[PDB]
């Protein structure tokens, strides 16, 4: 097996591509209920010589993971929030430490419950995050730090279909961009699932304008 499970780091974590031709890394955060395996696949479509750090959250849930604690849909442990986030912010740099990655060539790559792990270590631990793309997120902080996210550029991709969570993504987008981020949100006729319509759009936001 050339990406078993390596444990000894705070979050577990799988390391695949790591000997291809690339300098470019993908951070993946996986949504809540499953693990770090269900990325891989969309990962490979964005960026097949990528390195990729398949990273796992910390608490279970049934069959699979989440990264904090859910209060009921839509409300989330503040606190959990704040411990997981610094926790993963630590791991990135020690993840990166030990395999030699760049962060200034790192994309945070997130599903959902993990998108918004994403957009709450932008917030919360500057100076980690450089380029970020949240499939299906919605805010999640009730308190915003007045965190500068200046130079940052984060993509979104909202469901048209997603009946629950689309209505939160417009204010998501208000909170990024009021505190400079570069934001490219984007809405697809696609329900919460996600899949190849977001991989085309995540690869088309990479290559640049």
């Amino acid at each position: 097996e050339n990406s078993p499970l390596l444990t000894d780091l705070a979050f577990p974590y799988r390391l695949l591509g790591a000997g291809k031709e690339s300098r470019e890394c993908l951070f993946l955060l996986h949504g809540s209920g499953v693990d770090e395996t269900t990325l891989v696949p969309l990962a490979r479509r964005i960026a097949p010589t990528a390195t990729l750090v398949a990273a796992r959250g910390r608490i279970p849930q049934e069959d699979g993971f989440r990264w904090f604690e859910r209060i009921d849909p839509t409300r989330f442990e503040q606190k959990s929030i704040l411990a997981e986030t610094a926790a993963f912010a630590a791991f990135t740099n020690e993840a990166a430490k030990r395999h030699g990655l760049n962060l200034d060539h790192a994309t945070f790559l997130g599903y959902s419950n993990g998108a918004n792990l994403v957009s709450s270590l932008m917030l919360l631990h500057p100076g980690i995050v450089r380029l970020a793309a949240l499939l299906r997120p919605m805010p999640v902080l009730d308190h915003v730090p007045a965190t500068d996210l200046a130079g940052i550029r984060t993509l979104i991709i909202a469901g048209a279909a997603d009946e629950t969570y689309g209505p939160f993504v417009p204010a998501l987008v208000t909170l990024l961009s009021r505190h400079g981020a570069e934001v490219d949100a984007r809405i697809i006729p696609s329900g919460h699932d996600i899949g190849d319509p977001d991989a085309a759009i995540v690869r088309q936001w990479l290559a640049g304008p």
